């Protein structure tokens, strides 16, 4: 990693994995970290080799012997000059890495959040609200897997007084697995969107599968609701074995009086706690919503609606969600880490608020089913509707996408590949002669339409 961390010991090792060392060759020396890439492991690391579907890191051992490194837990011995840690499985072995260290560390208020949208945001708003507090270790990147909860648990330590953990649902059982391993005392769902149509088949597969997070909240813990949501009550019912706070209108927390801004949103905040006006640094009415969450998250940990609000107004957004890039004369908004349905109709709200000529570039969007063609389509539908300037669709379903558009065809160009798209965006800017334009990039992470953006601030 690069943050200080606390070793291991040999013995930690085999107490947590219940494995056995190979030839009962044990280390002397203290492990300092636990990483699974052979380019990186050193002398004094223990390297986890994994077996993957392209890799198996048991095949590079020989990398990390004559790197330094004199530790491995493995799946089965090896012939390698090197102590061997022999478990069932590594991937479990990981998580119990990870569970045995959390476990260790008693002196911590832990939360954990879900959602198809939103999680790496609410996760940074609740970073900000906590760090002024106390130290506190928030999931870095997209480690909010199966195998990156556990690789972020395994950088905990003793002044660390709250953790906030992101899980993400890539399939069913997951979040089960990962919050049992995180052993939370606050949890919640943000939303149900349109996120892994194609994996759950259906947002009541989300639901289902969002739910599991409730399951191991510890005693005295706290589940954390959407008041307005299409699922809220099968949420209601998953949670209904603990106390419930919840977010959104008619809930515990609220917002009222709101007002958009092109970067930003102003408004009236409303908790059990009392009321205060906030100033959030994040543009759209979905990071206002977000906002609400983490408010409520905050107070289930007891925090002061001041430090809320003090956390809220001076947090800082991720990479390629919303970032405002400023070329004069022109805004160009990198969207472009993820995409769904819904997280694109939401950026298409964000650039409405903008000035000048509005253009939004959309490549496709991945994850979904079946019904990806008729998203598509859908989305070209409502976009159209909306007083846009200019639609670029970029990919293979953009055709759908156009014909979507419909009465509204002719705003809405479509293209098979990015570098068909480039000159048209290029001549676009000539087009309208000098007058400010704003372009909004936004994609799948295979799209990587900022690839597309960059090509286009440049030329
Ligand atoms: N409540 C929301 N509704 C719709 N879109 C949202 C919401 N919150 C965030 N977004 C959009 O989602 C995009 C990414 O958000 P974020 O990165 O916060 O998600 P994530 O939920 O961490 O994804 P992952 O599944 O990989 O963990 C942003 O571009 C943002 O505009
Ligand atoms: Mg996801
Ligand atoms: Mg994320």
């Amino acid at each position: 990693s690069t943050v200080p961390l606390e070793p291991w010991t040999a013995q930690q090792l085999q107490q947590a994995t219940q494995g056995y060392w190979h030839k009962d060759q044990i280390p002397q020396t203290e492990i300092k970290r636990i990483l699974t890439d052979s380019r990186h492991a050193e002398s004094g690391d223990a390297f986890l080799a994994l077996k993957g579907e392209r890799f198996d890191a048991h095949n590079f051992v020989a990398q990390v012997v004559a790197n330094g490194c004199q530790v491995a837990i493995v799946e089965r011995p090896i012939d390698a000059e090197i102590a061997q840690l022999v478990v069932a499985d590594t991937r479990l072995a990981l998580g119990q890495l990870g569970a045995y260290r959390r476990e260790q560390n008693a002196q911590l208020k832990v939360i954990a959040l879900t959602g198809s949208s939103g999680k790496t945001t609410t996760k940074e708003m609740l970073g900000s609200i906590l760090s002024r507090l106390a130290p506190t270790l928030i999931t870095r990147g997209n480690l909010n897997n199966d195998l990156g909860v556990p690789m972020m648990l395994l950088e905990l330590r003793k002044e660390h007084q709250y953790a906030v953990m992101e899980l993400g649902a890539n399939h069913q059982g997951e979040i089960d697995y990962t919050s049992k391993i995180v052993q939370p005392h606050v949890a919640g769902i943000l939303n149900i969107g349109t996120a892994h149509l194609g994996e759950f088949g259906g947002r009541d597969g989300i639901c289902r599968a969002k739910s599991e997070i409730y399951r191991h909240i510890l005693p005295q813990g706290v589940a954390i609701v959407p008041q307005q949501d299409d699922f809220t009550a099968e949420i209601r019912e998953a949670a209904k074995s603990h106390q419930i706070m919840s977010f959104g209108e008619g809930g515990d927390v609220f917002a009222t009086e709101i007002e958009l801004l092109p970067q930003s949103a102003n408004f009236q905040l409303h908790t059990p706690q009392g009321s205060s006006f906030v100033r959030l640094p994040f543009a759209g009415e979905h990071n206002v919503q977000n906002a609400t969450a983490a408010v409520a998250f905050a107070l289930a940990l007891g925090v002061s609606l001041e430090d809320i609000v003090k956390g809220l107004e001076q947090a800082q957004g991720a990479k390629g969600r919303l970032n405002f890039i400023q070329k004069a004369p022109h805004l160009f908004i990198d969207d472009t880490y993820n995409a769904n349905p819904t997280s694109m109709r939401a950026a298409a709200q964000v650039l409405l608020q903008q000035n000048g000529i509005k253009v939004m570039v959309m490549g496709d969007i991945g994850e979904l089913g079946d019904s990806s063609w008729q998203e598509h389509h859908d989305l070209g539908r409502d976009l159209a509707e909306l007083p846009l300037d200019h639609i670029v669709a970029v990919g293979q379903f953009a055709s759908a996408a156009l014909e979507g558009a419909g009465l509204h065809s002719t705003k809405l160009k479509a293209f098979q590949t990015q570098a068909e798209a480039l000159p048209f965006l290029i001549n676009l800017i000539q087009t309208h002669q000098p007058q400010s334009m704003s372009f909004l990039f936004k994609g799948s992470r295979f799209t990587h339409m900022e690839t597309l953006m960059a090509d286009l601030m440049e030329k």
